[PDB]
This record gives C-alpha cells, structure tokens and sequence, in this order.
C-alpha cells in the first residue's frame, strides 16, 4: 500500500566501546503502551489488575510479545504507573500488581528481548514531582519504588534495563513541556531531576546481584532532548565497577506538527516527504546534539519513545518518516523505540501499529519501513 523509500544518511564514526554495541543489539524497540502506563483516580472496577486493560481494551499474552519479536523487534518498553498501586506511608507496592508486570517481563526475556520497565504517569505531588517544595517526598517515592522494583528483578540479566521515570517535569504550568533556564522555578526542577536521577541510581546499586552492573536510563527534563543538551544536566555518579553503564534516555515526536499534534489543532500537518528538508529538519538537529554531546564520547543514548499518528490515512507520509527517522538514529549510533498504544481509531492518539486482539500488523508498512534500517 505504500513505498518505503531508499534512504542515504552516511553513518557517523561511533565509538567502539561495550555500551554502544549493548544499544545497537537492542536494534529497534516497541512500547507497550497504554498498558500498565494507564492511570487515573476513580476506577470503576474493583481489581486493580484491570488497569492493565482500560485504556488499551487486551490483556497482554505471551502470543502477543512473541507476535513483537517475529516482527523484528529486538526491545520491548513496558511503562509502568505505579501511584494506582501503593499504600502505606512507604509506597509499598501491590504484590499483585508487581506480579503482573513481571509475568509480562517474563514473556519478553523468554524471547530474549532487551526490556525496559520505568517510572511513567506518576508525576504529581505526593508521588514523583520535582521541584524543592515536594524534593523530600520525591526522593522517598523514588527510593520505594526502586528499591521494591530492583529486588524483584534482582536477578535478571542485563538485557532487563532500568529506566529512573518517564517525563519528569511540572504538571499544570507554563513551564510543564519547556524551560526558561533564567527562572529560578525552572532551574530548580532540572536540580531536583538530577538529584532524584542519582537516588535512582544509587539505590538500584544498593540492592546487589545484576542491580550493581545493570544498565540504566535516565532522562532531563520532560524526556527532551533540549534539556539533556543543557550544561545543568548531570549524568548520576555511578558506583559500578563496570564503566559506563547510564544510559541517556530522551522522547522525540518530531517533527512536533506531524508526527504528535492532533489533526484537528491548526497548525496540524499530515504530510511527510523524505525528499524535503522541512520534514526532516528537527529530526537531524536534535540527533546531531545528542551525537555531539553523547555518543560521540562514548556514552549510550536510547531514543525511548518515538512514532507518528495516524492523521487520516497518511500512510505513505509515516512510511517515509518511520524509515527515515530509524536511519537517521542508527547512523547517529542510537536505538529507537516506537510508541504502540493498541490506537486505531477515533479522537485519541492513533499510534497503533499491531491489533492486539487479532495479533494482525495493521501497518506493516511502516513496520518494514523501520525494520530495513534498524540494525
Ligand atoms: O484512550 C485511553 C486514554 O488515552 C489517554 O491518552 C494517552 C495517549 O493515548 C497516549 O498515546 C499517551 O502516550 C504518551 C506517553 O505516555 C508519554 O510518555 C509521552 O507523552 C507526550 C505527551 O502526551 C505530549 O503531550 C507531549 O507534548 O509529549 C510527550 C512526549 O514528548 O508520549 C506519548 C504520546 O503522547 O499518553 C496519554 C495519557 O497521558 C487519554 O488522556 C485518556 O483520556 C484516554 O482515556
């Protein structure tokens, strides 16, 4: 139904170290979103397990991780809410619930599959907030949840990756997707990011056996690019004896006008050419920073979400971006991981690519289209 086209981005020099051949054999990754990512107060349900369902509508299987690796797909994301499912002073977290999710992180490993499990939909005060307000309950919820998470996977293997939390940043404010680096506000956030960024990781530390040596992901602020480029972002301290083992984690749906704004807001586009600069301008810029900055000295970046929403059956335009963001990335020695969230239809976010329910790739289109460069 579409072309995928033939794309000529020379490859970079990438350094020949053991962290950026771990990033490369994750390959291309996939997101199994709105899953246990989903969060919200008020369920109408009394099994807390149905969060898993509500807003993706199929309870994962392992036919279903297994339909995922076939595809070509080397990693899964599994996004977890954790703030639906603690109780207690301490944030002690639901045996069932952690349960669950590791059923699921079974399914993955016994493909072999590289496995990310994060903090995601927690950012609120009470849970995970940044700034100095809410600093003391931050680095509790941080220090519960992974000493909890980290001892139950203690004894994973290294393909099980750690990822500190998903888009830490200011909720309900001018200032919750972009900075102004002279505000003294926005200059506290990006400060207490990195100090809960370094609580995750000493305390993934702490708890022993593969957590010592496991790679982990932490991102700036809001998981974007502009706000791990800044100087006031700090790569945690990390007492490994293994070198090198944090792992820059940043989120990029760009370009912003196509690939995530609805197509109903003015200023929507749904075009994508391979063949114009203008739809590929804001890939290239943020992927030759992050070059600069990281990989280029040797330190591992994961692009840990990315994708394009249907806009009224664009096909061919998100055939073109897909093959050529997952290039462009690769050549720049960075992994990608596309947002799945089982969407198909209607006014929400159509980031779906495979029909959990009938186990059938809707766009395998774009599917080929990123697996032609993703190793
Ligand atoms: O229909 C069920 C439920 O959907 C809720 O909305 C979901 C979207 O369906 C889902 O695609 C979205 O996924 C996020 C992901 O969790 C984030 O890590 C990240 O967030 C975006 C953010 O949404 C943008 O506003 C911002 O500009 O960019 C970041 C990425 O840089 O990316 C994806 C895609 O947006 O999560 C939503 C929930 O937060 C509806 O809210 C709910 O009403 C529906 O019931």
């Amino acid at each position: 139904r579409a072309k995928i086209p033939e794309i000529k981005i020379a490859s970079r020099k990438i350094p020949n170290n053991a962290a950026l051949k771990f990033v490369k054999d994750m390959k291309i990754g996939w997101n199994l979103g709105n899953t246990f990512d989903a969060a919200f107060e008020n369920p109408s349900f009394d099994d807390e397990l149905l969060y898993e369902t509500a807003w993706c509508g199929v309870k994962t299987t392992k036919q279903m991780i297994d339909t995922v690796k076939k595809a070509g797909f080397n990693t899964i994301r599994i996004p977890v809410s954790w703030h639906n499912h603690v109780t207690g002073s301490n944030f002690t977290i639901s045996k069932r619930w952690l349960d669950r999710v590791q059923q699921v992180v079974d399914y993955a490993m016994k493909n072999k599959m590289y496995v990310i499990i994060n903090i995601h939909h927690d950012i609120m005060p009470g849970y995970y907030y940044p700034n100095s307000q809410h600093l003391q309950t931050s680095i509790k919820y941080v220090k519960s949840i992974w000493t909890q998470v980290a001892t139950r996977f203690k004894n994973y293997n290294d393909h099980l990756i750690f990822e500190a939390v998903n888009q830490p940043r200011l909720t309900g404010s001018r200032f919750e997707w972009w900075l102004d680096m002279n505000n003294p506000e926005c200059r506290d956030a990006v400060e207490a990011i990195n100090k809960l960024n370094q609580v995750f990781v000493d305390t993934v530390r702490s708890t022993g056996g593969n957590n010592v040596s496991r790679y982990l992901m932490v991102p700036g602020y809001a998981a974007a690019p502009e706000y791990v480029l800044i100087d006031e972002f700090k790569i945690p301290k990390d007492s490994s004896k293994y070198k090198n083992r944090i792992i820059i984690s940043v989120h990029a749906y760009r370009p912003y006008n196509f690939a995530l704004q609805a197509p109903n807001e003015s200023g929507s586009v749904s075009e994508w050419s391979v063949n114009s600069e203008e739809s590929r301008r804001d890939i290239d810029y943020f992927m030759d920073k992050l070059y600069d900055k990281f990989v280029s000295k040797g330190i591992p970046v994961v692009i840990g979400e990315f994708g394009a929403r249907d806009k009224n059956g664009n096909l061919q335009s998100r055939v073109e971006f897909a093959a050529y963001y997952v290039r462009a990335a690769r050549a720049r020695g960075i992994t990608c991981c596309w947002w799945d969230n089982n969407a198909f239809y209607g006014n929400g976010e159509n980031f779906g690519l495979l029909d959990r329910k009938t186990l059938k790739w809707v766009y395998p289109e774009i599917v080929s289209a990123m697996m032609k460069y993703a190793r």
